[PDB]
């Protein structure tokens, strides 16, 4: 059939309108333009960017869709790492993910689930002899002792505080610009070379992590040809574990933020049906803004709604849009868990990539995400009371991630007894 014209947005370059709307950049166009699929420059070049659930279950068909070379070098140098599993394609990533999922088993989210507990219990008690207390920051801090001890990667306490600031650091960088970018890079190359010497150590025989741990499996894992991985590659690998594990605590500032704004939802969780905290951790994920959209080339030529994409052309999938689509869910921009109620499919709910963990690129800790998630949940409604004081909670759409402005402050702390 004929090749039509894709909606298109002028002008030499549409980046600074990306930075100035953030996680609204794509939905609003989708909107404007009347269509799930448009046009633009981005980053000096041509892109196209799409949302809803067709839209994504074509992002995802690896026929159509590469990730080599796709995101740009600034977002490799901060948030993935080079020659990650997240640069890979065909069956050399289908067996790196298998290496990420190996970890993942029953057993070992309950080791994850003790670990987080006991981290929130630390916590909690220190907070108890303070005065006021930042959740996000405390709560990063819990996220990067359970990360380390749940992988097995040993730690003293300034090392701590200096890995907590890293890993931090990486994620919220990677759509900064300036100084701010910078302290991103600067955090990576330094925590490269020390998980490095770590790994080394491990494979001269120097440390002796537990089997099940991710140092053990990725300092050991044998890639399609039975060789060990480069300790750069198992490095960059073993910090694409530790590094969205301290970036739970964003999504842990929004469930603060949930049982502040929502005292019916809370409510309903005093309960002990688990069904009620489960829906309430699905739409804090649902709801929130965190991962605003993936990247990809264009694999080969292919027509879709009668529109061309060209080979080598940057494409984004709209993941905040998705979750926030009229197509899709009932009154998207509400607050409402019990949308949840015995739940949509894997291209439809997508705040943690679309489509299946072994044959795409979908986030290989989504579970562990639910898992932390909940057991903080707990916390902050069973475990412990506090006080949320006047201040500022407002989260900008323009600024990834997005943070609380006030960072989310407590005080009055008490553990339940
Ligand atoms: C904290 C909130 C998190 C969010 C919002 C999030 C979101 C995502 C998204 C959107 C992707 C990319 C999907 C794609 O490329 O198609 C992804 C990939 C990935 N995530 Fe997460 N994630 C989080 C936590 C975690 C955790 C806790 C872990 C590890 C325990 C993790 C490990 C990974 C890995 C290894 C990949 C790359 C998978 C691949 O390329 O095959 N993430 N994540
Ligand atoms: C490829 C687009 C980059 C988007 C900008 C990053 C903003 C969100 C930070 C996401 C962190 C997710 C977990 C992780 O990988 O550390």
């Amino acid at each position: 059939s004929n090749i039509n014209q894709m909606p298109r947005e002028e002008g030499i370059d549409s980046t600074w309108r990306l930075m100035e709307e953030g996680y609204m950049y794509i939905l609003n166009r989708r909107h404007s333009f009347n269509s799930d699929i448009f046009e633009t420059r981005l980053l000096g070049k041509k892109a196209i960017c799409m949302g809803g659930k067709e839209a994504a279950e074509i992002f995802y068909d690896t026929e159509k869709f590469k990730r080599k070379d796709a995101a740009p070098n600034r977002v490799v140098q901060t948030l993935f790492g080079k020659n990650g599993v997240q640069a890979l394609d065909g069956q050399t990533h289908k067996h790196r993910k298998e290496m990420f999922m190996s970890i993942m088993s029953p057993d070992e989210l309950e080791k994850l689930t003790d670990i987080t507990k006991k981290q929130w219990e630390i916590a909690v008690d220190k907070w108890e002899q303070m005065d006021k207390v930042i959740l996000y920051e405390e709560a990063k801090e819990i996220m990067c002792r359970t990360a380390c001890q749940w992988a097995g990667v040993p730690v003293q306490e300034n090392e701590v505080k200096r890995l907590t600031k890293n890993l931090g650091a990486m994620f919220e960088s990677a759509a900064a610009v300036g100084l701010k970018h910078w302290l991103g890079r600067h955090a990576r190359n330094y925590e490269e070379i020390w998980i490095e010497e770590l790994i080394d150590r491990v494979r001269d025989g120097k440390v002796n992590p537990p089997e099940n741990t991710t140092l053990h499996k990725f300092s050991w894992y044998r890639d399609l040809e039975g060789n060990l991985l480069d300790t750069e590659t198992a490095a960059v690998e073993v910090i694409n574990i530790l590094r969205p594990i301290v970036a739970i605590a964003i999504f842990i500032n929004f469930i603060a933020l949930a049982l502040h704004h929502y005292p019916e939802e809370k409510e309903k969780l005093k309960s002990g049906d688990k069904k009620y905290s489960q829906m309430f951790v699905q739409e804090v994920r649902r709801f929130y803004p965190f991962f605003p959209f993936v990247v990809a080339l264009v694999k080969k030529d292919f027509t879709w709604k009668g529109y061309k994409f060209e080979e080598g052309t940057l494409t984004l999938l709209d993941l905040y849009g998705t979750n926030h689509d009229p197509e899709i869910w009932k009154n998207p921009d509400v607050f409402s868990p019990d949308r949840f109620a015995k739940w949509g499919s894997p291209f439809s709910f997508i705040p943690q990539g679309g489509g299946d963990y072994f044959m795409g690129h979908r986030c290989a800790g989504e579970w562990v995400t639910i898992e932390v998630m909940k057991v903080s949940l707990d916390y902050l409604t069973n475990r412990m009371d506090y006080e949320v004081p006047d201040q500022d909670l407002s989260f900008s759409m323009a600024s990834m991630p997005s943070i609380p402005h006030s960072k989310v402050v407590i005080k009055n702390v008490k553990k339940r007894i």
